[PDB]
């Protein structure tokens, strides 16, 4: 399924290149522009464990996911993933517990030493 697909063709965006996190572009977005350090990001997103469970959607919140990139406020993995992403663009990422939430999970929907794996939709992104 799409979580080994990214294993098997996902593209490695990570510095240290240790396959932490594995990048799918699944709708190609518009421009060539991507956000900046401090920009408010407005994104959708479906996501999941890799072996399936605990699914979760924005959608179900009926609002965008909001935060300021690359200051921490997400697990390192959103930083890293979504400064690649151009506004428009769906992609696919899968992410080691490093990238993520490591030993001590984010109990209790989130055991210690999870592989997540989202579907990331940036609607727009803006300077504060
Ligand atoms: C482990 O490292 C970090 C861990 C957590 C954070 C905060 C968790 C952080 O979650 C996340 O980084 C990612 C990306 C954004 C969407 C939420 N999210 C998730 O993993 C969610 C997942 C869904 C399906 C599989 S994982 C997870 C859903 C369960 C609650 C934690 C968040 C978070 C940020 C802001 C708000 C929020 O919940 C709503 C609220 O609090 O009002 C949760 C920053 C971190 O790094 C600097």
């Amino acid at each position: 399924g799409a979580p080994a697909t990214v294993t098997e063709q996902g593209e490695d965006i990570t510095s240290k290149k240790d396959r932490g996190v594995l990048k799918i572009v699944k709708r190609v977005g518009n421009g060539e522009e991507t956000p900046m350090i401090g920009d408010k990001v407005y994104v959708h997103y479906k996501g999941k464990l890799s072996n399936g469970k605990k699914f979760d959607s924005s959608h179900d919140r009926n609002e965008p996911f909001v935060f300021s990139l690359g200051k921490g406020q997400v697990i390192k993995a959103w930083d890293i993933g979504v400064a690649t992403m151009k506004k428009g663009e769906i992609a696919h990422l899968l992410i080691k517990p490093e990238y993520a939430y490591g030993s001590a999970g984010s109990l209790p929907k989130i055991p210690s030493n999870a592989t997540l794996f989202f579907e990331i939709e940036l609607l727009d992104f803006k300077g504060e």
